[PDB]
């Protein structure tokens, strides 16, 4: 426990027993409020030494869909709660390295990306290079998955932009790790679904942040042309050449329409070249003529765009509802078959039927380290397909229909041998985890668990190992 506090307060227990998915409700015995890493070590150590080893799970912002951060009858470590004035003054300044050829910053494992951003911009105009679409997620939470957005095609996911970690293992041991120090734990933890320890520190790579963003959306009716254009755009920038700084897309609720979403970053030095750069890049595209929608805004406002949508949804009582999300990594070689079978088949053209946004965009696997625990398709270019569904509140039939639609999509992929992989997996059954990881990766994953959390105390809500 040390400097930390073990809370049984009704409101803390309630928050720790729920998540964004709004379905899973496993209750903890207590909520731990640490002051520092040693306190998390002391709590995990005590769980490891106890007779009936209680579950310990870290909670970031509680954005999990199916109880991943829940610890039934155990202790939930509230990593993202502010630690007071002394903690805020003690946060590390960005540091320059001549060996790395740039700056990095050490952050608490529970820090929200929005707070990491505000801190680094205020200390040199620096910022992380690779984002999530939503900044009110914890660093520890995203690094336990991958952390993806429109920059991942170029910079890789957030797990490719971290130099070092401090990890509290399932034995309560504080271990510093990186590519050159305890690499098995470092690569194990990155994308490791919280299985091998709690990240108490992360050393994030930084770049000089742009000031403004030219934010563009364009429409397509031809899927083959929409995907050919996204794939061409993600192939640009090799050797720092001319490219867009963000590439996403989404299916439009109208035939089916698709929207390409791109940005071009700029500052005072590059403001003179933006318009010509954008025009050249757009002139090479095949979008429907006259369907370009452009907005110009500060970098921070573009990065926080989803939080702006959240405030609007909260005011309408549309945020705190069930979210039966399904996130897939789909091989580019089978993306046309996925569009036919799912956007035009399962969804029948009306999406609409999806119950919320459906993101679609490709990434470059070479930007992902093959040593990490993250599971990607067995192909170089693969797409995120994100079914960001919201069920109607107080409507059980709405959640049932969306959960069935998820199952049909999964059965379609398995039946036609698509080779898709779930991102933020919610498998829970043993043979499905084996198939998710594959033979070589499952063996490696089980070996890391035996070494780092033999009692299966950590992140039991993921439902991989018997606690
Ligand atoms: C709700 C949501 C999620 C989201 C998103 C937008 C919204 C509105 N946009 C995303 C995006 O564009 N790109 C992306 O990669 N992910 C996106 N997400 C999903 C999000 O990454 C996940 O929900 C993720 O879990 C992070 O959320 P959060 O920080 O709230 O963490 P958690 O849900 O409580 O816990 C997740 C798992 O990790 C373990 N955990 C938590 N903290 C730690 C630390 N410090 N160390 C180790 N493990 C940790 C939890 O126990 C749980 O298993
Ligand atoms: O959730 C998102 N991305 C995500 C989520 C889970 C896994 C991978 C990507 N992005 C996002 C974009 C616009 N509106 C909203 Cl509510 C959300």
């Amino acid at each position: 426990v040390g400097g930390g506090r073990l809370s049984v307060d009704a409101s803390d227990i309630a928050e720790a027993s729920r998540d964004f998915g709004g379905v899973a409700r496993a209750e903890p015995m207590a909520v731990f409020h640490p002051r520092a890493a040693g306190d998390v070590a002391g709590l995990v150590g005590a769980a490891f030494r106890s007779a009936r080893g209680f579950r310990v799970s870290a909670r970031g912002h509680g954005h999990s869909i199916s109880g991943q951060a829940q610890a039934a009858g155990g202790v939930v470590v509230d990593m993202s709660r502010g630690r007071g004035p002394g903690a805020a003054v003690a946060r590390a300044l960005p540091v320059h390295s001549a060996a790395l050829g740039g700056h990095y910053v050490d952050v608490w494992g529970g820090e929200l990306w929005v707070d990491v951003l505000n801190w680094t911009l205020s200390h040199g105009g620096l910022a992380p290079r690779s984002w999530t679409d939503y900044l009110y997620l914890s660093v520890g939470g995203t690094l336990s998955n991958a952390g993806i957005s429109g920059q991942a095609f170029h910079h890789g996911p957030q797990i490719s932009n971290v130099y070092e970690l401090d990890v509290v293992t399932g034995k309560g041991e504080v271990v510093t790790c990186s590519e050159t120090e305890n690499p098995d734990l470092f690569f194990g933890v990155l994308g490791g679904l919280g299985q091998f320890g709690i990240i108490t520190r992360a050393r994030i790579a930084l770049e000089r942040a742009p000031k403004r963003v030219r934010w563009i959306r364009a429409l397509y009716s031809n899927f083959s042309e929409f995907t050919a254009d996204q794939e061409r755009l993600i192939s640009l920038g090799s050797g720092g050449g001319r490219r867009f700084d963000y590439v996403e897309g989404f299916v439009v609720a109208a035939s089916v329409l698709y929207c390409l979403e791109v940005t071009k970053n700029y500052d005072d030095e590059t403001a003179g070249s933006v318009d010509q750069d954008v025009d050249t890049l757009l002139g090479e595209l095949n979008f429907l003529p006259g369907t370009v929608f452009t907005t110009d805004l500060p970098y921070v406002d573009f990065l926080d765009r989803v939080h702006k949508a959240e405030l609007k949804l909260r005011a309408k009582g549309m945020w705190e509802v069930p979210h039966p999300w399904l996130n897939l990594f789909v091989p580019a070689s089978r993306i046309a078959d996925f569009d036919r079978g799912v956007f035009r088949g399962v969804l029948g053209g009306r999406t609409a039927g999806a119950g919320g946004p459906v993101l679609i965009y490709p990434m470059n696997k070479h930007k992902w380290d093959p040593r990490s625990s993250a599971v990607t398709p067995d192909e170089e270019v693969f797409y995120l397909v994100a079914f960001l569904r919201s069920a109607l509140p107080g409507a059980p039939e709405s959640l049932e229909a969306l959960a069935r639609q998820n199952q049909r999509i999964l059965d379609f992929c398995a039946g036609t041998g698509i080779g898709a992989k779930q991102y933020l997996p919610g498998h829970k059954a043993r043979h499905e985890w084996a198939e998710h990881f594959g033979a070589a990766r499952w063996d490696r994953f089980a070996r890391l668990k035996a070494e780092f959390d033999p009692r299966a105390i950590l992140a039991a809500g993921q439902g991989i190992f018997r606690p």
